[PDB]
């Protein structure tokens, strides 16, 4: 009357995954392939902090806003760090030539050198060196930028200035300058005492004429003249020419710069925090490697690809619930006591129901399945991709074809994403389904005709089996002859 | 008494491809691919488009003398032109920013036309009367609408410095036009004033144009040029418009309640009132469907553009491999039994009978429908922008664009004809387990009781009734009664 | 007596990758990924690409004095540049668009350079007697071939107005320059104005250049610059330049007519006269695989480049030499002696040789696997790709825009694939773990119980069957009751 029955494990589950044929399949074990979370602060990116700007933007902290003390001391930086609303920067109305560009090159920069191209006394002795205006007021008080000296006529003449530069810093030199715009002839013939006035930036690679322009126009920021602000990089071994006789704000400070590349800037009102992380959003930081996220589009870092899935869970384990022709076949129940392994056997001349485990299947399963989403974690490679770009009003149709680019790229991915889950946990079900199945085939070949198929996925065996007899069954070392007779 | 275990077969012409076999008939199939357009204009969403006629988006904002049908049109969906519309840009010239103005003009809910700067009273001592041969409206001369060409009046122009304020709480589109003369003696004679310049400026904009005077090819019967320029003044924004010649001034702008991501159909359709989701040059695609392949710039609701001719999956059975179910013991289908997918056949006292097995065809209808609806659903639409415009100076644009909706269309094309095919054969290889395991079930509750002939069928050694043939059916067969 | 069934074997060390189990050797298996290029820059739709050698494209078309080689050129697929662009630009200036009229210029069915306005008629009150040693040619100053320096004449530079109608029924690329002197003296000693003006103006183009005279790093040995600017004159269309001074007139423009677009390939490979379909800048590449490792950028109908190093696809059984319970089950090793298929059963009895090849399960099995790897291989179907841009120093965003949707790209076509081919070697693995299983099912059906089964998919003939009865069960007839006792 002795009896083995072959069955598979079941556990408390409360685990549920998607497949293609069911849904709300609840199994054993499964893993999440899709980060939900973040920590809230922004970390460190692969070791170089971050350059916050605070209340101030890109503009203000190159050009030198008075308002924008708080961050002169910058050196490395992996990425910068905006407000959601800048409000420090441009305090001089004006328009920035290449602004979005600029910011491009900056946000990724190293060994950053903030030095006096051209000195305070010694640069301009014919001219004025002192402007300021109540517009870039600080402390209460009117200023100017930093990086910017605005030059006036001195004892009612503005001597032609020719300034040259030479780029001994063996880098690429950022020189930033600008070009005033009076609103009345009156102030351009108090300032410079000439009604036609030039200015001339040539190296040899850039050569620009700026004319000066004078109308009225409407007051921004309780000025009605306009500052027009250009920059450029100078390369190693070249010169940068200054020729003006009126309308020049000229450089003071350039910055020495280390060729970067691929970096983004994060406009976030999050806090900095002293962690290191190797992948950034606006909202936090990820530190899991999932092939998959769904946070934020814009991501700075080798990042995993954005989805707009919810739920990316991935079959590791049988079906909790108690095809093929084993489970849900002529085997459908799931034995909560086979805590050993995934396989196992049963006994009935001494002991119970789910008592061993076949580790051998088990260990085959379990490494097929590992081999499984290992490959699907890992086929995904790093990026470092700082995904999200800026465009100004007069570049929408450049938004728009960045825009169809990331849509187009998170489509495809949420799909297949969601495709590969279900076709590979239903691909999981069935493979572990073909496991039980040949084991009972394996069982049954071994038995012969010493037992009966009762039809539960059990044997009655027709003589005495002893523990070690079973031990000999599930060894795989059952003597058919030895019951034979 | 015999039971035999078979399929479903049907007279269905349906062909799929697998990714073993191709030209595989099957009992039934569903389609992922719309190829039917109705080849009108419907409307989008829920508002009608624009039809410019002969006219362009130019001709339209300017105010063409031949355009004078589409001053009404206030509101719309989408703008639809002809192929290739003649109005427009009548005098000739250049358009600053054309296409970035077409781009910023699509995505608008609505309008309204109004008055910038009134004709009699904003230029009191600068003549307003001025017309041209190159905009000629029922043979008259004449000139834009929403534009006016200022000269000098009793030999002198005076310094214009007119100026407006934004105070409809909306974004303002305002066009205005420079004049470029051919020779010095039309400057001198219509402006009193050989060196002008105009001047406009606002608190994001701000351009001086110099009047540029050279001999230049005849265009419309005409050598003198006016180059258009445009604006979007902010609201709580003023524009400045300061010149002593050769300005021409805005006289309509249009504020714009502004919608977002609409584009611009080059169709030539006559339009409906279809209300349709979806919307390409040809005509209406039905969103219903996964993909299509009807035009490849697509506005609206519509699937993902493939450049595949079939994708067909399979919902059902081979109509006449794996598991050896199917074309193995059982080779045959059974045209009568029309009720479900898998069944027997009855004996004995029933002369004979087709009963198909509802919990196997329930359970595999429902997993298959779940695919096919997983595989539909799982693709959203969202909103299509696809397609944009670029000048002769743009040709590296046009062609990164052309990089990447093709790039997109050899992913969509390729994968989903994998999906097509990689699917159907496991449909298939579905099937066949299920019918497969279905025997087995038989095979295991008659044990020694009936004789496996090796067909798919069992003669009993007993005699088995309709009743013994329900209680096999049911899995209640009771094998202590039918033992002897 | 017995008959067994097995699956063939052989030697073959081809390895593969599927996702439960990885290093898994095959008899058989197909190279999908191409990752060899002959270093030879073939000619692509059987027209031979422009080689400019050391000289940049604004050298060839400017017509620089060392670039005469390449006037003698009719019509390109792609164009070739050496990275060293010695060559171009030899007077200091700033091509306007430079990489707009790199773009295209890549693809012209017919060029033809003649001479818009000829040197010894054009001018009679100018002097075009003028070189630079910038553009020195053979040990002498000497002057761009397709341009022409004009000056001052008996110290006057009286007004210029110059016509051209395009009759060529062709786009007629026009190019000409504006020079910029260091010097106000040199201004008035070359062109005698201080105020000059240089207006270009077509149908669709009209531009007026001033001259800006400024103190000038020396580049060329030249403290002045010559800006250079060009346009498309449409068939039909007349452009007019008039110009009072500091004008750089053109001399020989160019009768375009593009083609399919294309890009420009830096490379400085030699260039054989082989025919390709695919190009690299390393060289050229098979293109009937779907996928290739060589390089990013190509041109022409070519495989999508995926950054994988392997991409194998099974076409056999697992090799075990001397799922579904089969090939790891009940025959663990397969024969490595039956080579006429894959499939098969063992003589005994009469003939002890073993010899068989179940040819029906085989062939089905070889049509499937076969039909698995064509449509791969061909559902892949690529136009021509020109996926080279360039761009200045001012688009840096733009060229960042370009990247994502490169690396983005190679993101996706690189996970596809491998998991792909992840994904159905395994299923063939499985496919053929169905065949031999059910060819045994099929045996044991046809034997029932006139066979004991061994379990090493084997049956041992209780009866004596003798080679015709074996073959007949191999031919799926086997009377029952005729060797039920015997
Ligand atoms: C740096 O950012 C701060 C914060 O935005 C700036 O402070 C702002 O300064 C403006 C004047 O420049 C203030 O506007 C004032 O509003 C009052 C309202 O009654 C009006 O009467 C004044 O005539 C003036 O328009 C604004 O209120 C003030 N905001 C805050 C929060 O302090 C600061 O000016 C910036 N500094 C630089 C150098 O950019
Ligand atoms: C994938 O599996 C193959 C074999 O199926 C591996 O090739 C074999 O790798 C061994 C590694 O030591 C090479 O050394 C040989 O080892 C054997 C013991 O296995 C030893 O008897 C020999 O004297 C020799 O040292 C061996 O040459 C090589 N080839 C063969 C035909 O055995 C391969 O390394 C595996 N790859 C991975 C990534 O695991
Ligand atoms: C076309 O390209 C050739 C080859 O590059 C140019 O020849 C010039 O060759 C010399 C060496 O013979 C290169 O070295 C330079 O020599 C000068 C003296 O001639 C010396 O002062 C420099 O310091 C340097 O060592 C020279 O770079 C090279 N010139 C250029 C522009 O690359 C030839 O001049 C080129 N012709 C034109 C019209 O561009
Ligand atoms: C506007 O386009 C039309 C053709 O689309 C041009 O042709 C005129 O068409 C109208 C009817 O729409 C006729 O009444 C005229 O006689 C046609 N004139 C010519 C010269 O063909 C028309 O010239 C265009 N008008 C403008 C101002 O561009
Ligand atoms: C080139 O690509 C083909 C794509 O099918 C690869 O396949 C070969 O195709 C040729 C031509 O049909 C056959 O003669 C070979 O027998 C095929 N070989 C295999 C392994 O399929 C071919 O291998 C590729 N060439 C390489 C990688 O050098
Ligand atoms: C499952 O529930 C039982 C309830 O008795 C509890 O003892 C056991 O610890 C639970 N196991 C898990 C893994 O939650
Ligand atoms: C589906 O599964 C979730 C698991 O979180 C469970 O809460 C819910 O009740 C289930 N619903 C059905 C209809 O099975
Ligand atoms: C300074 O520049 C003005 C404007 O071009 C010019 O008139 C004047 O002669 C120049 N003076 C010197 C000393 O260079
Ligand atoms: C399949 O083959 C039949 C037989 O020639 C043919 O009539 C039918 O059109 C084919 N269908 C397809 C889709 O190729
Ligand atoms: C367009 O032009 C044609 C040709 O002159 C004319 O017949 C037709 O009526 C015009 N249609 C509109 C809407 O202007
Ligand atoms: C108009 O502006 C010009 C600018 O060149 C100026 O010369 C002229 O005097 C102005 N008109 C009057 C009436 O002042
Ligand atoms: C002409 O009237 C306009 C309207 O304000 C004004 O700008 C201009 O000064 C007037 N001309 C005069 C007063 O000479
Ligand atoms: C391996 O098999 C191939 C194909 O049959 C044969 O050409 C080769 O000689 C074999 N090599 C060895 C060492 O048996
Ligand atoms: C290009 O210049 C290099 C300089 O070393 C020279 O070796 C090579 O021969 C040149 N090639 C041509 C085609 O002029
Ligand atoms: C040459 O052009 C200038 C500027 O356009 C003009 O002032 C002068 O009269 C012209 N001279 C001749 C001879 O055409």
């Amino acid at each position: 009357a002795d009896t083995i029955c072959i069955g598979y494990h079941a556990n408390n589950s409360t685990d549920t995954v998607d497949t293609v044929l069911e849904k709300n399949v609840t199994v054993t074990h499964s893993v999440n392939l899709l980060e939900d979370s973040h920590n809230g602060k922004l970390c460190l990116l692969k070791g170089i902090a971050p350059l916050q700007l605070g209340n101030c933007s890109v503009a203000g902290w190159i050009l030198g806003n008075p308002e924008c003390e708080l961050l002169i001391s910058k050196e490395s930086w992996s990425y910068i760090v905006e407000t959601p609303n800048p409000e420090n920067g441009t305090c001089y109305p004006g328009y920035f030539a290449d602004y979005e560009e600029l910011r491009e090159q900056l946000s990724s920069v190293s060994s950053f050198e903030r030095f006096e191209i051209f000195p305070k006394e010694s640069s301009w002795p014919n001219h004025t060196v002192t402007g300021v205006s109540a517009s870039c007021s600080h402390n209460g008080k009117s200023s100017f930028y930093r990086n910017l000296l605005w030059l006036t006529g001195k004892n009612g003449l503005y001597p032609n200035l020719s300034k040259s530069y030479a780029n001994n810093k063996e880098k690429e030199v950022l020189v930033l300058w600008g070009v005033h715009h009076p609103p009345n002839i009156g102030d351009q013939r108090a300032l410079y005492h000439t009604e036609n006035a030039y200015v001339s930036v040539v190296s040899s690679h850039y050569s620009r004429k700026f004319t000066p322009e004078i109308a009225k126009r409407p007051k921004v920021r309780d000025q009605e003249g306009r500052i027009n602000y250009y920059w450029t990089l100078l390369e190693p071994g070249d010169t940068i020419i200054f020729e003006a006789n009126g309308n020049l704000i000229a450089p003071r400070y350039a910055f020495a710069l280390s060729r970067g590349f691929g970096s983004g800037i994060i406009t976030s009102n999050a806090p900095m925090d002293e962690c290191d992380a190797k992948c950034q959003t606006p909202q936090g930081a990820i530190n899991s490697s999932l092939p998959f996220q769904n946070v934020h589009p814009v991501t700075i870092g080798e990042c995993p690809k954005y989805v707009r899935s919810a739920k990316l869970r991935m079959v590791t384990g049988l079906r909790n619930i108690p095809l093929f022709g084993a489970i849900a076949g002529f085997i459908e129940g799931g034995w909560t006591g086979m805590v050993d392994g995934w396989y196992g056997y049963h006994h009935q001349n001494e002991q119970g129901s789910g008592y061993a485990a076949d580790q051998k299947s088990t260990q085959n399963a379990i490494n097929g399945i590992t081999n499984k989403v290992n490959s699907v974690i890992e086929k995904m490679n790093t990026q470092f991709t700082a995904v999200g770009k800026e465009f100004n009003k007069l570049e929408r149709r450049m938004e728009n074809l960045n825009k169809k680019v990331d849509d187009g790229f998170l489509d495809i991915w949420t799909y297949n994403a969601e495709l590969l889950v279900l076709l590979e946990n239903e691909r999981t079900l069935d493979f572990h389904d073909s496991n039980v199945k040949n084991l009972y085939e394996k069982v049954k070949s071994q038995l012969k005709n010493n037992a009966k198929e009762i039809g539960n996925g059990c044997f009655e065996f027709y003589h005495k089996c002893n523990n070690e007899c079973m031990e000999s069954v599930k060894n795989g070392t059952y003597d058919y002859p030895k019951y034979s007779e």
